[PDB]
């Protein structure tokens, strides 16, 4: 059940359902944060209503046998959505500094108990992408919420195929200063494995393939509070239970490493300004704002969604392959990005 207002922008998004769902490619690095299965969760709900179908989904971030864990994880996700022919792959190794090594090899307690079997994953990589792309007789989109290893290793094996069947290419991610667009540095997705980042904005560009980047401050503006998270675990979903578990764990700990110093740079009011001697149960109360950066890259993917909520910028230079960018002034309606993200998830979790 939702409530009036979200049923209500349901009924008007479900007016702009395309004729046939867009299938749709998906590179992520779930379960060092809520937002990868936050995307899998309102992606539920755009498969049950037309908007795209999930046929794929290869997993990156951490050496192999972490990403292992993490594709087990989605597909655990998947199985508990009543998704059950996703089909989900480790992707392949990439370069890590020590420093990555640590960062990249977050793997959240909450999901541990989430993880389908070894064998229910694949250990190929985009090779069906690659055998699909060949096979679809309509365009297929490319969602880019993690580090761009196997998306770019798709564009080098099959870009004769992704010429012809790829739509766009929309990226949680973000846009260097200086330019064909290339990838900052700095983005977390890009940053995870920042050769493959050029090698993918460059290929795609030089390929004809429409980019869309959104970038941290787009989702900024249509943060959520804890409610939401509340919301969606209220009736025991697991999955609904997961995400407001991790979140609520991840903020506890950067709360009372703040409180004891011990997040260098960090301090009590860097944290009330961001998301508003105490415990932190005294705390989540007063939170309102949590960042859903992949959910929003993912309605921003969509034609359907993107023109309720977006005005994406373009950045190419006239004529040439299209760029575009979504940051805090192209989230137009911020208060229904909101509404609907709420009203997906609920409704994926019946
Ligand atoms: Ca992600």
């Amino acid at each position: 059940v939702l409530t009036p207002t979200e049923a209500a922008v349901l009924r008007e998004l479900r007016l702009h359902r395309p004729q046939l769902p867009l299938d749709t490619l998906l590179f992520t690095d779930p379960n060092k944060d809520p937002d990868d299965v936050v995307t899998y969760t309102i992606a539920k709900q755009l498969q049950a209503d037309g908007f795209l179908r999930l046929t794929d989904v290869v997993v990156t971030l951490g050496d192999a046998d972490m990403r292992s864990q993490r594709a087990q994880l989605a597909k655990g996700v998947f199985d508990r959505l009543a998704l059950p022919d996703v089909r989900v792959a480790r992707g392949q190794d990439y370069p890590m500094t020590s420093t990555q090594a640590r960062e990249h090899s977050k793997f959240l307690a909450e999901g541990a108990a989430l993880r389908a079997a070894p064998d229910a994953v694949h250990t190929d990589g985009v090779r069906a992408m690659c055998e699909r792309l060949a096979t679809s007789p309509h365009k297929l989109g490319m969602v880019v919420i993690a580090g761009m290893t196997d998306a770019s290793a798709l564009l080098a094996e099959a870009g004769d195929l992704v010429r012809e069947k790829v739509a766009s290419i929309t990226i949680m991610g973000g846009i260097d200063p200086a330019r064909l667009v290339q990838p900052d540095t700095r983005a977390y997705n890009n940053a995870t494995d920042i050769h493959a980042a050029r090698a993918l904005y460059r290929r795609a560009q030089q390929l004809g393939i429409p980019l869309r980047i959104l970038t941290k401050e787009a989702a900024y503006k249509a943060a959520v509070p804890p409610a939401f998270y509340e919301g969606i675990a209220r009736n025991g979903h697991p999955v609904g239970e997961y995400l407001r578990d991790v979140q609520k764990n991840a903020l506890k700990g950067l709360w009372e490493g703040i409180q004891a110093n011990l997040i260098p740079g960090l301090d009590t009011a860097w944290f009330f300004r961001t998301f508003v001697a105490l415990s932190f149960d005294a705390i989540w109360p007063q939170v309102t704002k949590l960042n859903l950066y992949d959910p929003l890259t993912l309605l921003a993917a969509l034609p359907g969604t993107a023109r309720l909520l977006f005005q994406p910028t373009p950045m190419h230079r006239e004529g040439a392959s299209p760029v575009e960018h979504v940051g805090h002034a192209e989230v137009v309606r911020p208060e229904k990005a909101r509404l609907l993200l709420s009203a997906l998830a609920k409704a994926a979790l019946v």
